[PDB]
């Protein structure tokens, strides 16, 4: 049997998925939260992280010290920055890199930390079995590369910057790429399964309120429908 | 009756450290190495930190969370910021905060992250400890804030910015905050304390080649007389 851990960073982004659990077990670890139990009879891990990169680093390390899954797929909502992206619409992650690191005095890429590649690279299978839950769900989405950071992005200097950086950046958030680079050095495949909840302007804080609920639910959708296509067929 | 985690960023310290351990033994977990025995009697836990703050809070919560350590001190090198500051100084923090953390969106402080304190207090007997055993070596100890942040500051265009957002911050590297974060989560103890390598043009007498060399054999002292004071009483 697979094991699937999940991870998403605020409750209302955790909440549904934890509902669906059964046998469901809680473990805290300092104080991190994480779910055990069986989503549609796949083992799952689920955890709650915290926001931000060292909440979600710190978290991610206890989800694979302690529970072992086999795969990661972190869900929950983001900033669209591709063109097309409307609220609500799914971003899966071919990649994921920092916006906001930067040791180029050094050699490195732009985003790119020491001992890590520039940019961390989501399993091609597990990118491909949400590809195929994007049709078999008919829902709008778009495939690509996010970027992390510790800030919410909120229009101004701070998204200009990330577009002039990373004009190839599908959506912003502030755990992904934290998470893969501990699956990286786990050795763990990763997703992420996000959908969009503002697009990153000067509205956004406003959007996220109105929408958190909306990027919650397609997210969720996603996910239980992906932790099934993963442990089976 | 005390178990006590040491993390250091210079590789050199934490290589005579290790070779200072009793019935040592080593684990690798996610490309981490914890050195674990007695330290001049002294049941110790040891771990060189990684570059930025994800790395850093793996390896810290790896260590806190699998060697269950009372306290922790947080060893390494930093900027100056304060120009009053002299490349030698040490600073022992009595607090950490994020220079790079933007949800100001939100309301929350800059520099603050959501759930957490705007800084992390450094524990107030470890820092006086932290401080008897400095000034013992004949050493300068400056109390205060300590920023740190993904991007490298020598400069800039840049550092301000810290200055303007942190008045109050003396010093400034890439994984303090990181460490203070994770300690705070898990509810144990820390000091930090940073060897002053380059002060904000006051350009500069000795690389940092040779800044190292000397920093981490005063570091290493400095570690086992704390890690005998606190086991002592
Ligand atoms: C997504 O959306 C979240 C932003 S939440 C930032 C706002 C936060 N909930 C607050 O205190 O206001 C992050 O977890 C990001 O990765
Ligand atoms: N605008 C934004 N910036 C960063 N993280 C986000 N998550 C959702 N919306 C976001």
């Amino acid at each position: 049997s697979m094991k699937i851990g999940i991870i998403g960073a605020m409750e209302e982004e955790v909440t549904l998925l934890r509902d669906k659990i059964e046998n469901r077990q809680t473990i805290t670890i300092g104080g991190s939260e994480i779910y055990t139990g069986q989503l549609h009879g796949v083992d799952v891990a689920l955890l709650k992280s915290g926001i931000g990169k060292v909440a979600a680093a710190m978290g991610a390390t206890l989800l694979l010290e302690r529970c072992q899954p086999d795969v990661i797929i972190n869900t929950g909502s983001a900033g669209g920055l591709a063109s097309t992206l409307k609220v609500g619409d799914i971003v899966v992650s071919d990649e994921a890199r920092y916006h906001d690191a930067d040791v180029t005095a050094f050699g490195y890429e732009y985003g790119q930390l020491p001992g890590c590649p520039a940019g961390f690279k989501a399993d091609e299978k597990l990118v491909a079995a949400a590809e195929s839950c994007i049709k078999a769900l008919d829902l709008n989405a778009v495939r690509g590369l996010i970027v992390s950071g510790d800030a919410f992005i909120n229009g101004s200097v701070g998204l200009a910057k990330i577009r002039h950086n990373f004009p190839q950046a599908i959506a912003v958030e502030m755990e992904a790429t934290a998470i893969a680079h501990v699956c990286h050095n786990f050795k763990v495949p990763f997703v992420v399964v996000r959908a969009i909840s503002d697009v990153a302007d000067q509205q956004s804080h406003l959007s996220f309120e109105e929408f958190l609920a909306v990027a919650a639910r397609q997210s969720t959708l996603m996910v239980e429908n992906l932790v099934q296509n993963l442990a089976r067929g």
